[PDB]
């Protein structure tokens, strides 16, 4: 069965980072979309999960994720493997942890558990390492002699501002739950107004390429536990740092495969932990644009620098996912731009990418959270624009650059782009009067090929991780789940441009 859209991104990867290749990024074969029996597009872990529910009473989404969480968890022999942003998990989250590792134990297994969170240098963490392994330890009884923890916060740079942004469950490096979920009870859980949200679970060698992914991460933790300025460690039952944990478990065998779905796992370094893949010839134009309206303070890593796209293997394949669309392509982010200053407004390569689609008579849609958002920097729902003009309006300059004149660029624009803020229901607003907030980072091509994982398409150099999966069945069940309800009701939001009919 042809992956051509596969094919283009592992091109891509393996001329960015071939050194990165089995530990940041891998291609494999023989996954499984992790569906319970009876429902098969249950693989897609959406939250809260009340389409067209402006009431949403009935949680659903929220409860089956915590419950495929904690039942992965219980399934655990040797090895559980958490990452998130800050704070370490709580509320429905922390149980989930606790009722799945004792559960592991109550079967006989003494699990190994790494549980890693990124930390922006101005988020101050209430509950630290130490304190949270004791908070585990205490929920766990008696149990938590028979757990091996290893519970990290870490920040790789302060000044490029770079922390552990991936959000990742790896059970046995079997089982791999992914997306952009924060496992923390104030955006998902203990709310009225909650965040969308969408994770997938998947099983087979896919999981490993995950597992060896936060090796990496795991490996720079351990070393840089030196500079409690940059990480802050604590450990249980005298148990050493873990650096290789996912390596040890694997072996020497190679994947067993559960089922037949390719899929590329690619994640990314972000700044300070590695500072190229030096075995890499990668060798770019880097664009040449501007931006009349912001200029970074921060060396723009997105937009000018070589060696980052080297260990940040992510950026080019989201980009080469968008230029692999032969017919459409669907968009559904917090943001497409960032905050800027301190970081660049947009990446020019993936705008220049739309442009170029656009131009082609390639269908775009792109769904960000409402402007009316408003939250602090790591606010799970937040909108870094004023209005939904920001994003067209830069395709409309990207568009011009490209073709030559003006109303080429509207033909372009006005004829293929859908552009529109985030519903999922006739209301414009939750019942609590607080707007829809959306965290989605997730890309869908050709109802072929689509990116679930954390890694936004707006600047940001954080470590982040996320799956690529290329299967025309898996893309219908997303097309049916979440992209056709997503349009349905964020077109009500939908934006017309400057200068189109
Ligand atoms: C505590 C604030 C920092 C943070 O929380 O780090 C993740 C944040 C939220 O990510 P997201 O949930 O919007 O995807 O992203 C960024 O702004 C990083 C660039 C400065």
């Amino acid at each position: 069965p042809p992956t051509p859209h596969l094919d283009a991104i592992e091109r891509s990867l393996r001329d960015t980072s071939p050194g990165l290749e089995g530990s940041v990024w891998q291609r494999t074969d023989g996954n499984r979309l992790d569906a319970p029996d009876g429902d098969p597009a249950g693989w897609l872990l959406q939250t809260p999960g009340c389409w067209g529910d402006a009431g949403c009473k009935d949680r659903a989404g929220t409860r089956r994720l915590l419950d495929k969480m904690t039942r992965n968890i219980a399934d655990a022999r040797h090895t559980v493997d958490i990452s998130s942003l800050a704070p370490f998990p709580n509320g429905g989250f922390e149980d989930a942890v606790v009722d799945g590792l004792k559960a592991s134990v109550a079967a006989g297994h003494s699990p190994r558990v790494r549980i890693l969170v990124g930390a922006a240098p101005i988020y101050h963490l209430n509950v630290v390492p130490s304190r949270y392994r004791d908070e585990l330890i205490g929920k766990l009884g008696a149990a938590a002699g028979k757990v091996t923890l290893n519970v990290a916060s870490m920040t790789t740079s302060k000044t490029s501002l770079s922390w552990n942004h991936s959000k990742l469950l790896v059970v046995d490096g079997k089982t791999a739950i992914t997306g952009g979920i924060n496992t923390n009870k104030d955006d998902y859980l203990d709310t009225a107004h909650p965040v969308s949200d969408v994770d997938m679970a998947l099983s087979g060698p896919a999981a490993r390429s995950a597992g060896k992914y936060l090796d990496t991460l795991w490996d720079w933790t351990c070393r840089n536990a030196s500079d409690p300025a940059k990480v802050w460690l604590a450990t249980s039952n005298g148990a050493s740092c873990m650096p290789s944990m996912e390596q040890d478990e694997a072996g020497s065998a190679p994947a067993e495969p559960t089922g037949d779905v390719p899929v590329i796992a690619v994640g990314g370094l972000g700044v300070g932990i590695k500072e190229s893949d030096p075995s890499s010839g990668y060798h770019p134009d880097l664009p040449t644009a501007p931006d009349t309206k912001c200029t970074v303070g921060l060396h723009d890593n997105t937009n000018a620098d070589r060696d980052y796209d080297t260990v940040n293997p992510e950026e080019n394949a989201l980009r080469s996912l968008i230029a692999s669309a032969r017919s459409h392509v669907e968009i559904s982010q917090q943001d497409l731009n960032a905050t800027c200053p301190p970081l660049p407004r947009y990446d020019i390569r993936t705008y220049d990418t739309l442009a170029g689609k656009l131009a082609a008579g390639v269908k775009v849609r792109i769904v960000v959270s409402d402007p009316a958002n408003r939250g602090a920097v790591g606010s799970g729902g937040r909108s870094q624009i004023k209005s939904l003009d920001e994003i067209s309006d830069t395709l409309r300059t990207r568009l011009v650059a490209l073709t030559g004149d003006n109303e080429k660029a509207s033909r372009a624009l006005c004829g293929n782009l859908q552009l529109a803020s985030f519903r999922s229901s006739d209301a414009a607003k939750w019942a609590d009067g607080k707007p829809y907030a959306l965290h989605h980072k997730l890309v869908s091509v050709d109802d072929s090929a689509f990116y679930i994982g954390s890694k936004n398409l707006y600047p940001a150099w954080l470590q982040d991780f996320g799956y690529i999966v290329e299967s025309p069945a898996a893309a219908q069940q997303l097309k049916t789940e979440l992209l056709d309800p997503e349009w349905k009701y964020s077109q009500q939001a939908a934006a017309t441009p400057a200068g189109c009919p």
